[PDB]
RNA sequence: AUUCUCUCAUAGGGAUAACGGUGUGGCCUUCUACCUGUUAGAAAUAAUGGGUCUUCAGUUGUAAUUCGUUGCAACUGACGGGGGGGUGGUGUCAAAGCCGUUUCAACCAAGUGGUAACUUACUUUUACUUGGGUUUAUACCGUGGAAAAGCCUGAGUCUAACUCAGGCUUUUUUGUU
RNA sequence: AUUCUCUCAUAGGGAUAACGGUGUGGCCUUCUACCUGUUAGAAAUAAUGGGUCUUCAGUUGUAAUUCGUUGCAACUGACGGGGGGGUGGUGUCAAAGCCGUUUCAACCAAGUGGUAACUUACUUUUACUUGGGUUUAUACCGUGGAAAAGCCUGAGUCUAACUCAGGCUUUUUUGUU
């Protein structure tokens, strides 16, 4: 198998995948444009086929253009690699503004550059996995940070205290030195052949300060990096974990965790750049008090965890009431707010397409357009899979039942609201509806109305619940692990 | 998926495994049977095909016979287990003496226990792989164990003072109450599922006392009951290792390794049985002293660790020079001490067909059959893959270039004087061979002499060396790491 | 029968001789520096049959250098143990030493109180075979078929002896070849 | 051209209109409790069209028990928020409270100084769609072909005006369908 040949493949796949993501999204902007079309009438926007602004950047930012030449462009990259001349050209760099009032730098190489980090980067991490630490992530979305959720949240229930504190490595991988970045090369066990150090030193020579961040060579020379800090915190014993720039570290002591500062900045020293905490506190049950600045639960990727439970993050829950709210208004008010209802089909009949839409809609976000039946059938054991889909797919270990049963209540609640300003507008507009099924039912009628109602032998006006979802959830975990419920 | 079809895909695959092997090997018996005749002409014993004792003592021992219903034993399994009423045969126990002294009590579950014991436990290994350690391993052949290895290599060379003690954990694990591991089943955040709850149930209640050791449950109920001892030791601070019984714990304190001896002081009351060291010692560079009792290398799995290099055990040196010097003496000794060389090819013609035979042998057993033609491409660049077979590749990890040499020496030398046997032999028997080209080199010209030999257009002579494998085996490991040589 | 198929199936029924593999060589194709006859051929190469090195470290010169280092020469420094018995120089006031010269030893053995054996072997596991796939020959485990030999039992004539029937063991060819 | 093919190839040449995908439905097949018309049929079922629950905790009885627990009934305990404005009881010496009664609110909002909008959207990533595979219809991105309309430029007769040629933009049908 020679190099030219693996660059062609991996430059080739991400191509092809690349492509097949903009034809999947045209594809769906058209059908999204046939049913927006069906929604709004002839108040409808024309659709609009936009091609990513970074494509003309550079015509190797473009999967068209880098399919066109694929050979060409990896005989090339093979020649320059073997010359050891090779040298990656300019990511795109957007500079997005992080909440906390920073700035986190994306970069987006162009696809043959992306494919040989893939191709080397890759092979360096499962080369060297076990000299890695357990919880280090490369992005703050990445499947496998529920497992140190996991282990943070048996902690936190386990243990009488738990002392955290958190530290900001932006900075950090934003300004680290390239030769300290070298003087790790051959430490700690790593395997790193010569043509990978040139591949590394090459992307680093590109750059001129710092890793770069949300790539495929950033969890290695992070990992490259901060392999003796996670030495030393280890040999400490206390607990952490690396998502992007984001470091947690937890103990039950808190000795252990005020050491664990010092050894940050042993670290930062010897690393000429400082690392600054977001900083430090106590976790204890809710009911008993705490010596030292404290919070009762800390705010993790989403997750409110607490000695007591782990839940959603406020936040998240205001995205998720975000979404359905504005499913149900684009489905049920927005058209009805318009100049004109010129093409728009007037609920009548006992008949709401637009309800059945917005209530399909929901379902697809919660279950992933999962039946109660198919829940109930995977909770009892006639079914013996059921697949994970939707907004709770991302968050696996929720046990708050009582934060489930508020939202159930809230998706009610607004589901009635709506329907009411629904047929308010439609009045405005002469259509008297109030009668009819979809605005007649109160709001203690509304699941079990519509637990009722069929259409094609499905129930598909039935509300969906976030509480049948975290049973199953639950189940699904008890026998198959978080790796196998957040991808099929 | 029906658990029915799972259980018949696992046990036929068990089932045909087996019989791939038997029939292999009884393959092999005949060939080895053709050239014994043509070595020891008619003295050669007669072949004589064994079947595995224990296929005897019950039926299902027998893949043969568990291949012809395997159907029907997977359809009553899968019934007694939806039940709640399976339990799995007792399996076949041989007692083999450890040479520490003590006893290893094997266990040889039957085709369907066993298939059933991997589809459920490979699956719970695989559910809570974060939850366990990371240096824990249910066999001491284990090809990961050598990932440890390399981690106390790593700490030697670099650590001053590198504080060991190592402990037996077999007694622990003979009898260790079923209660604690029950206690155990709801801890660490371990996913088991009600099922894989009956699984292991049923598994030891088929034993009364203890984890059986050597199988595929071993591994998960071993993490299972020791994740407590396993979190005490982390969060002291020092790293720990568990292959089969034996548990090595080192640190750069004193301190550490004195707390350690607490924890698994406390852990064996915990769990009503003893653990016991073999004790602690301190491991330094040889120039310099020590206060405590102290040696300079420790020996682990094959392995003498040093801080100044990693080399193969005595013993194990012991071993290689065994199966090489019966090399030469089956092929070239062996045969002429015989009664009557009948049906024997005496050497003439300056052609030792013998010698062929075990130089080729050695270098099966020594680099696997390469060619050290092969192996310098490899080195230098001109193939990108060289496999790696042979005992080399049992020890990757060999940094020690004069026990290397050392052997070289050796090899040379016991070929000279097997030579210098078989040509006294040769000329008792009335044949003198003196002059030929196998028994006129002089030992400080054999390998030369053998280098320039070719027959077939390949050398076949050539004495096979340890360095230049290992020059391969180094580059092999910085260019594709631990995994990707100790298995293709 | 280890094949194929039925039984509310970790066990039992049937029906056919096949099923499952092994070494060699062939094509396919994965990667492989240089120099060469001699076959084709118009110097483009291919199959073939002979040969050479190919690694690591330092020094120095040179080019790049984001000051971690990197490409190229080209010079030497290693690149095949240890032990026993004699014997020469060294190399010192003696002597350890350590240079080399010859003999002994199949290994353990640089050791045991002593030293032979062993590979379908001993064993804490000391464990694996030659990049991936497929078909001309030589085969293999089991099962089936055929023949021969030996032994035992029973029946007919019956002093002997002969014939028939049943059972058991062993050895040879083949359909997979 | 995003197709196919050549150049010692991160770039350039050519040749053809195709390539790459999307929703629906069909078969294949993975797993799916019970009760039912009405179609086939001799009660063996299949496609169909309607309906019910299916989870968790405790108590008790019972069977196993290696004393961790496990199968089965069968009884209740939860199993769809919060807020604002009025209003009844409670429930106390007042009052917090907390039972229920009606209105308001699309969400943030249990809040902002104020409250609307928004899904190809905002964003630290807030990220994904209905078990696997394949073909009748409706399509999609790009490219190619055809037609129509508009604008500009040049040429001939030339006051006008007409004709031709070139370029640019937009909109419609199809070969993939």
């Amino acid at each position: 198998m020679k190099l030219e040949q693996q660059i062609q493949r991996v430059i080739l796949e991400e191509a092809k995948a690349l492509i097949k993501d903009y034809h999947e999204y045209h594809n769906r902007v058209h059908l999204e444009s046939v049913r927006n079309k069906k929604r709004l009438g002839d108040s409808a926007p024309d659709k609009k086929i936009h091609r990513p602004n970074y494509w003309s950047f550079d015509k190797k930012f473009d999967p068209f253009y880098v399919k066109s030449n694929y050979k060409s462009i990896a005989r090339s990259i093979a020649n320059k690699i073997e010359n050891r001349t090779y040298l990656p050209n300019e990511p795109f760099t957007k500079d997005v503004p992080k909440p906390d009032g920073g700035i986190r730098k994306v970069s987006i190489y162009q696809i043959p550059d992306a494919a040989i980090s893939k191709l080397f980067f890759n092979r360096l991490l499962a080369k060297n996995r076990h000299r890695f630490s357990s919880f280090s992530y490369a992005y703050r979305n990445d499947r496998n940070v529920h497992f140190a959720i996991q282990d943070i949240s048996v902690d936190l229930k386990k243990n009488e205290r738990t002392f955290l504190a958190e530290f900001d490595f932006s900075d950090f991988f934003g300004s680290i030195s390239h030769s300290f970045l070298n003087e790790q090369f051959n430490e700690n066990g790593f395997y790193i052949s010569p043509e990978e150090k040139f591949i590394i030193r090459s992307f680093l020579r590109e750059r001129k300060v710092g890793i770069p961040q949300g790539t495929s060579i950033s969890l290695f020379l992070a990992n490259l990096t901060c392999w003796k800090l996670d030495q030393d915190l280890e040999r400490e014993g206390v607990k952490f974990s690396r998502y992007a720039d984001d470091t947690i570290i937890w103990s039950q002591e808190y000795s252990k965790i005020c050491n664990a500062f010092n050894i940050i900045t042993n670290f930062s020293k010897s690393a000429g750049i400082k690392i600054n905490p977001k900083g430090i506190s106590l976790l204890t049950k809710k009911g008993l008090p705490s010596e030292i600045t404290s919070k009762n639960n800390l705010d993790f990727l989403g997750y409110t965890l607490s000695v007591e439970n782990v839940s959603i993050k406020e936040k998240s829950v205001k995205k998720i009431k975000k979404q359905i709210s504005y499913i149900l208004y684009r489905n049920l008010i927005q058209p009805l707010k318009k100049t004109s209802l010129a093409g728009q089909t007037i609920p009548a009949n006992d008949r709401d397409k637009n309800f059945l839409i917005a209530i399909c809609e929901i379902r697809r976000y919660m279950y992933g357009g999962l039946s109660k039946s198919q829940i109930k059938d995977y909770l009892s054991g006639r079914s013996n899979r059921l697949y994970f889909k939707g907004i709770m797919s991302f968050y696996p270990l929720v046990n708050d039942v009582e934060q489930l049963k508020q939202l159930d209540g809230w998706i009610v609640s607004v589901i009635y609201r709506a329907l009411k300003l629904r047929c308010q507008l439609l009045s405005k507009w002469g259509y008297n509806r109030s009668h009819n099924f979809p605005f007649i039912l109160d709001r203690e009628d509304i699941v079990d109305k519509c637990s009722k109602k069929t259409i094609a032998g499905r129930k598909l006006f039935e509300i969906p619940s976030f509480l049948l979802i975290h049973k199953a959830l639950q189940k699904g975990l008890q026998e198959s692990g978080i790796e196998k419920i957040m991808n099929p």
